[PDB]
């Protein structure tokens, strides 16, 4: 397909620093070249320069609010620009707090978008329910219209305007959800397939139900926010918040191959890859290699094989 | 839920000695504290003191019959006492021979109980079909009423009285069954889901069929005897009789989450954890960590998340 | 069952040399003894002596054509001889190019045979579509009647005569298919279950559909060509062309147990085991151990257990 690459070297949504190198190690893995090797029209919009915000004391428990809020604001603008150029935005990011800007900018051009959130976490804590204070665990709360009223005026996010409803999002891969987050899940009736649902139904039925749920009424642009920790740490160990018993490499590729086949992928986020957290150089390459594989599947690379519209014999 | 913890530091049902440290490493992993962290009312009935039986020569091929028989007799009494206190018995054990006492004592208070046996083995050898002579591979034969007549008078087990019928037990995870055991399986018509059935149907259908099979006619108390070697050794390596191709971490949690949701868990055994068999300190923690996780799922810990009956917003 | 073992220490269908030791390490693993331990009548037809062909320059891009062609010709004759003796041929091989001779000889005695190809690759490149020039990636093209006309006269294969039609073969495990191969797949309407189909349907449904597809109309002899790289490299690392995200140990045993139960297994190939490629001695034993396990399942070894037709009690 036609892609718009945008690097988001940002880490202030969480504690560990190596995540801001995500764009770097992914590009170094040959991601752009691999994409072009497929039927892909690629345009690199570069790495966003996230100016340093020295004065950024916590808002209550919430850490680096101004830095996070600004980074998302800048990203929102870049994503909308790539979308206005008629390209699928591909955000190579640092931490998941960037989802606020990615989905926000995406929704500016396509308000009817539907979101698929692949993650071990729901990232739906509010600045008031969070216990860690890390903003990468709160992006969804800022985007949901139903939660508008339970979100205090956190410095750096006055530009935010909830752009999705509880029913325009589906979670896949959940296995470490905070109490307050679970309360929000059940209270708002959010659609989710935790690892339990995946075990019960199988990834095939999960995807069928996911896509039917979001595209049932009518077709709409899809936004895939992919947290690499959604996959089991045996595949993506170099990440800040790993949780055992995750989605397999295969399921990861299944999810993305199915999303690709819809022809509706509109926005994509490959988040939380932290090269500095690899216990070994191999754990780093294993994580980056899996992240690239998942990305390539989102744009057409199929396990059964691919061939050009010609007569090979 | 409401739990009654009882440690069973016993190993004479098999050759390797480290298994008697199971209660110790599990408690040290913070199992009691983790349980209390959930909606659990926990009461530790302590570790059973299994007096030394110096004179215990083999009965034919059967090893340490008096020691094994006595340990189960003592455990049977403790389990019945915890059951009479209105608590779910949680036996942190050594080897699986202890199942004879656990199920026996449990059945004294709840004769209508149904058993789910998660294991790589059927543990249904009789003292006459066993080839190893290890009693942890024969517990089920002593408990089945239909096999009463094929069980010689083994020193130490005169107190035993078969308490379950062939149709009150379901096996999950089988992958190393002895010939005589398979003969008993097919002859008595015992319900089982070997790894082959799990591969064929998926763990979801397996659990649906398991619970429908045991609770179809009417609801009854459930006894879960969980041998950690039922799970693949990539998850629980520190165990005496590991067999490759086992149940995954995920399936292990699925089985237990589903049992929990029935609200009928009445007795639980977490067996065969042998810290001394870990090739590395990490293999030990990996095994103990998985054992704790499985235990927590049996008492409510759900992957989709948990929340108190309050308004979190 | 009744087996006819034939060693095929051959490697010239690909670059890496250790694969010709496959027969050796498998026999050393006790394969013959293990088979006899089951209800198996085993006869070792020995290791085929593949005479050295010093003058064998490439045919265009195609490497070692005369050596490969001769090795398959010799193997075809041996397989037909074992089949005429009323035995299931078990080819312990080197590289997969040997499939040309195995299926060829098998089809001489049983022209109505159906093939199940477990592999990460389709091995259907023609001498003209191949980009590697390695013949182990082209065996199927030489056997398919529909491709007769697109196969140049390659030195060493004048003895070949396509013996199977597009609809007498089913692929399972595909995850690295070349463009030209995919073109052939879709153009000839070949039945396949890539890793994507396995993820979608589950290995149970895959096997049901595979066997129904090949045995629907009427029962016929089955030929299983098993490339060990079909299974994930976490199980069979010592192989020349490994690809991540493969079939699990369990699925491997499921496939073969189901094939065994048909009672129609007529020919079997255990290919691509290369002891020299093991990064460690354990990776070598892990690969050989998995290969033996898969082989034993093909001849009756069931995970639920096995028992002789006698009264064990
Ligand atoms: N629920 C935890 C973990 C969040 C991880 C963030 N992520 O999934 O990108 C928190 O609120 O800090
Ligand atoms: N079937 C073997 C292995 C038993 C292992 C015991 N277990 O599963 O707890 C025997 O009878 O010795
Ligand atoms: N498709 C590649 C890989 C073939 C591997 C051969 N195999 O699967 O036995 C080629 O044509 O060289
Ligand atoms: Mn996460
Ligand atoms: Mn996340
Ligand atoms: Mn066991
Ligand atoms: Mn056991
Ligand atoms: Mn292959
Ligand atoms: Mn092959």
């Amino acid at each position: 397909r036609t892609i718009g690459i945008i690097g988001a070297p940002f880490s202030k949504g969480q504690p560990r620093g190596g995540v801001e190198e995500g764009p770097t190690v992914l590009r170094k893995a040959g991601l752009l070249e691999k994409l072009k090797e497929q039927e892909c029209d690629v345009k690199d919009y570069g790495d966003l320069p996230f100016a340093d915000i020295p004065n950024d004391s916590p808002f209550q428990i919430v850490k680096n609010p101004r830095s996070v809020g600004k980074a998302s604001e800048q990203l929102a603008g870049k994503v909308a620009e790539v979308k206005k150029n008629g390209r699928i935005s591909l955000v190579l990011g640092g931490d998941h707090s960037l989802a606020i800007g990615s989905i926000s900018g995406h929704a500016r051009v396509h308000p009817d978008l539907g979101v698929i959130w692949v993650d071990a976490h729901t990232d739906i804590n509010t600045p008031l329910t969070t216990t860690s204070g890390n903003l990468h665990g709160q992006p969804v709360s800022f985007l949901l219209k139903e939660l508008k009223g339970k979100i205090p005026d956190v410095p750096g996010f006055s530009w935010v305007t909830p752009c999705i409803s509880a029913k325009d999002i589906v979670y896949i891969g959940l296995r470490d959800v905070d109490p307050g987050e679970h309360y929000i899940l059940k209270t708002l009736g959010i659609k989710y397939f935790s690892m339990t649902e995946v075990d019960r139904l199988g990834i095939g039925k999960v995807m069928e139900e996911t896509l039917s749920y979001l595209l049932g009424r009518k077709k709409r642009p899809i936004h895939l926010s992919f947290d690499v920790d959604g996959l089991d740490p045996s595949f993506t160990p170099a990440t800040g918040t790993p949780v055992v018993g995750g989605l397999t490499y295969r399921e990861g590729l299944y999810i993305t191959e199915e999303i690709y086949k819809t022809g509706l992928l509109s926005g994509l986020d490959i988040m939380e890859v932290n090269p500095s957290l690899g216990k070994t150089p191999e754990e780093v390459t294993r994580t980056v290699n899996t992240a690239v594989a998942i990305t390539l599947a989102c744009f057409g690379l199929a396990r059964e094989g691919n061939h050009k519209p010609i007569d090979y014999l």
